[PDB]
């Protein structure tokens, strides 16, 4: 669909069969989500945000549905203000910016 | 235009007579720019994201030129790692997310 930006672009996503609210974030290279349980091993990763760097747990090939579209990619778990859907997954659902 | 998200959606903008590179950011409520001089009054503000909060100076009714467009609105100036064009200005140029 088409999402205008007068309000935060918050959508419903599904991870591990559980529904959650997330933000479509074109300014984030990666997808960062709140603490939750995920399958498999994770590896270390540091990301730089507006306030500085933080450590997160990186889980690859995680199945995640975004507003109906299924994607399978890297998800980072850590202390984030919002569940953020970054470019790595926005590209998977064919999301683009238009104006 | 239609901007794909394979890479960071960076654009050149003109603010306060200065040219700067900036990131089109749907995850940002407002526009935040690196330290620079801007006309008019301002008030302190704290904004947070990944990594925590930073203090910025809020200036209202600031004019910015972006991709052939002239947008007007609030601009926050502070120690941001990236210059980001937020929703407050993205809406003014008719930016939307599509998939
Ligand atoms: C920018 C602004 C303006 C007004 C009010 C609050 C804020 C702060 N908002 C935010 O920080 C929001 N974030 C955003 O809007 C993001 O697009 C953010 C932009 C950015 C990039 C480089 C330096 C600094 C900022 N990007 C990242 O944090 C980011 C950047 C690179 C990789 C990565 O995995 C991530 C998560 C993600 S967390 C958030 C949804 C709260």
């Amino acid at each position: 669909p088409q999402i205008t930006l007068w309000k935060r672009p918050l959508v419903t996503i599904k991870i591990g069969g559980q529904l959650k609210e997330a933000l479509l974030d074109t300014g984030a290279d990666d997808t960062v989500i709140e603490e939750m349980s995920l399958p498999g091993r994770w590896k270390p990763k540091m990301i730089g945000g507006i306030g500085g760097f933080i450590k997160v747990r990186q889980y690859d090939q995680i199945i995640i549905e975004i507003c109906g579209h299924k994607a399978i990619g890297t998800v980072l778990v850590g202390p984030t203000p919002f569940n953020v859907i970054g470019r790595n997954l926005l590209t998977q659902i064919g999301c683009t910016l238009n104006f």
